[PDB]
């Protein structure tokens, strides 16, 4: 199959978001694959955290080759589709339950030279992402409740990242929500290959240590495949 | 009266955003006497700047003194006021027209242990303020429209800071959009003392200078008053 292998993507929420530009060169420089960075309006998910105004200048500062993969839990993915392709944004993850027209809007972000990732929160059945996979760039199977604070990992989401690894064995898989050097053996052996994780990795004096733990579990999964 | 003296309140949207707290500790370092911190939530305007969290990180890098008025671009204003003031917020500036019972607002942010802001755009008549100014710390009349890119400073809001002033003497007033070296001067004789100035002071090689500039151009209107 066609998936990718292993991507270590670290969600920067947790991180000193009044130096977030130091932030992600310290992820990169520490092996990330990518910065997965939350965007929330206040009213998909109730937190605001940051638009494209900040993701404009991280481009200006980190340069052209960091790949963005921008969580979009807003309400109206369709409004900051040009605004984030301006700022320099690689990937736009919109929800599902956040548009009644998520096949024109994969074909704007398209339009607008970015790749397309799908998200799903834990009561949306996964099902629903089905007809869509295949157009898509990766799925993101949501592993909290989001916008609450302090959840735990939801153990019983992994059958959804199992049911979605079996039917598309080529689809690019993340895992977002509490994912961590305990929690990440489980996400892999369901199928999951893009891993984001936050606070387990902004938490430790050796970063690297961690993004290399979270790779090298997804790997010895993923070989298993 | 009892209108506070000049304050200038940097605003820092044309700041780099992935080097907050460093910017924010120039526009200190060079005089500011608050940091105006625009929030906008997408809705009530078109644009996503940052929330709480930002604040939060902001808060824990520059330590207790400096004050933070949050100009909450927001719809739903009494939803972040406790989320702002655990962030460390000193003032909570909301929208007359982002609420149906100001009243009850105004109340829920004092208990919260902050000072209280009131903002209009320019479309809103000023006499809408007049039932809330003995109520509140502050005053502001906005000098352009929110949520839009590089908008003019405008003229005709002149009028609605004189009539504040006129009605309101011990009221503190800030002006807020295009406000700079070159329209300082009508905001302070209109009767404005707060004032908010961005890429004016921001872009500057000296902003202690032009700092000083806006605070000492207010000062001279003030004393005729
Ligand atoms: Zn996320
Ligand atoms: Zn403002």
């Amino acid at each position: 199959g066609m998936a990718s292998g292993c991507k270590i993507g670290p969600s920067i929420l947790n991180s000193d978001l009044a130096n977030l530009g130091a932030e992600c060169l310290r992820m990169l420089d520490s092996g990330a694959d990518y910065l997965h960075l939350d965007v929330m309006d206040g009213h998909f998910v109730p937190n605001i955290t940051f638009g494209h105004p900040v993701v404009e200048s991280l481009r200006k500062q980190l340069g052209q080759d960091p790949f963005f993969d921008m969580h979009m839990m807003v309400s109206k993915p369709e409004q900051w589709v040009k605004p984030m392709a301006v700022a320099g944004a690689n990937q736009y993850t919109f929800h599902l339950e956040a548009t009644e027209n998520p096949g024109a809007l994969i074909k704007d972000i398209r339009e607008n030279g970015m790749k397309v990732g799908l998200a799903i929160k834990p009561g949306t059945s996964v099902e629903y992402l089905a007809p869509w996979a295949n157009q898509i760039d990766m799925a993101l199977v949501m592993t909290v409740e989001p916008g609450f604070g302090g959840q735990k990992f939801m153990e019983d989401m992994m059958p959804k990242v199992h049911w979605l690894r079996t039917q598309f064995p080529s689809l690019d898989i993340e895992v977002d929500g509490g994912v961590g050097p305990d929690t990440v053996h489980k996400c892999a052996e369901a199928g999951a290959n893009m891993i984001v994780s936050g606070s387990a990795i902004m938490r430790s004096e050796d970063p690297r240590s961690v993004i290399n733990l979270l790779r090298n579990v997804c790997s010895e999964a993923a070989q298993k495949r």
